């Protein structure tokens, strides 16, 4: 197989400054900050994840795994890793996505989100995923929470916590134990712990559903442990109010039991692409026409990661 010649950049801790906390939990702490490479007269808005405060050899292993994947991907619809910093704790440094995750975004902006935006996100997520598929990579955790918003017009896939690189000989991926997001995964993933690109397509379907319902919890109520039987019955997520049958049919096709029957990311690009040419024909949102969506501080040597190569 092809040698992976990605560069892993190591960053001095003096080169960046953590300006405010963004979040906290099982993963650690994510800060927003600025990265100023030395003598370069450029200032790059970044997100920085350090591991809580601890050093668990089974956790350091996991952030370094994530670094590995992120360093191996270069695409406008996939999040960019800027580098790692090897201090007390291993720090992951990425491009700041100022509008946060897309689940939270649609929740907060339902009244302002038009069909053009929804369909575009669909194209963009599909484009990222298709790229990942080209790079033989299975994401395994696609959800609206794991898509970040750089601008309302521009989203990127994140969270390579669970991503696995398939061998040129490998067709699926057998996983082990592990906590998993049940409501987003294909039937095979629940029954056999098989994961393919086509299992990601299923997750893509659920992600589209999240967007179209402005951020509903899939199978709200239904406890995790009985989802497998529900799906084998033939039951699926309901048609969201705003969705034409044309759109809902794409979601449904992502949720076929036979994985080869599901759409390919490349196809999804085409389909949504066509729909985003005439959005009002495909999504019915009241007040669609009169809907608009949206500089920080300090100095003006500021350059987005996308323009720092
Ligand atoms: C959905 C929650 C969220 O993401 N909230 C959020 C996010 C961000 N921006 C941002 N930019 C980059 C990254 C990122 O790639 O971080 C890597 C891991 C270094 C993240 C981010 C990634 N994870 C896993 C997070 C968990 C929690 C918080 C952030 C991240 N996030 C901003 O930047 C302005 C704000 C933001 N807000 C404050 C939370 C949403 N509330 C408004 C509801």
């Amino acid at each position: 197989e092809a040698p992976n010649q990605a560069l892993l950049r190591i960053l001095k801790e003096t080169e960046f400054k953590k300006i405010k906390v963004l979040g906290s939990g099982a993963f650690g702490t994510v800060y927003k900050g600025l990265w100023i490479p030395e003598g370069e007269k450029v200032k790059i808005p970044v997100a920085i994840k350090e591991l809580r405060e601890a050093t668990s050899p089974k956790a350091n292993k996991e952030i370094l795994d994530e670094a590995y994947v992120m360093a191996s991907v270069d695409n406008p619809h996939v999040c960019r890793l800027l580098g790692i910093c090897l201090t007390s704790t291993v720090q992951l440094i990425t491009q700041l996505m100022p509008f946060g995750c897309l689940l939270d975004y649609v929740r907060e902006h339902k009244d302002n989100i038009g069909s053009q935006y929804l369909l575009n996100w669909c194209v963009q997520i599909a484009k990222g995923m298709n790229y990942l598929e080209d790079r033989r990579l299975v994401h395994r955790d696609l959800a609206a929470r794991n898509v970040l918003v750089k601008t309302p017009q521009h989203v990127k896939i994140t969270d390579f916590g669970l991503a696995k690189l398939l061998g040129a000989e490998e067709k699926e991926y057998h996983a082990e134990g592990g906590k998993v997001p049940i409501k987003w995964m294909a039937l095979e993933s629940i029954l056999h712990r098989i994961y393919t690109h086509q299992s990601d397509v299923w997750s893509y379907g659920v992600t589209v559903w999240e967007l179209m319902t402005f951020g509903s919890k899939p199978y709200d109520g239904i406890p995790a442990s009985e989802i497998s039987s529900i799906l084998e019955k033939g039951e699926r997520l309901p048609q969201p109010p705003i969705c034409t049958i044309d759109v809902y049919m794409i979601m449904v096709k992502c949720w076929m039991i036979d994985a080869d029957s599901r759409p390919k990311f490349r196809e999804l690009i085409i389909e949504f692409s066509k729909m985003a040419r005439d959005p009002q024909r495909y999504l019915v949102i009241q007040g669609d026409e009169r809907m608009h969506l949206p500089d920080e501080e300090d100095m003006d040597d500021v350059v987005d990661a996308d323009e720092y190569l």
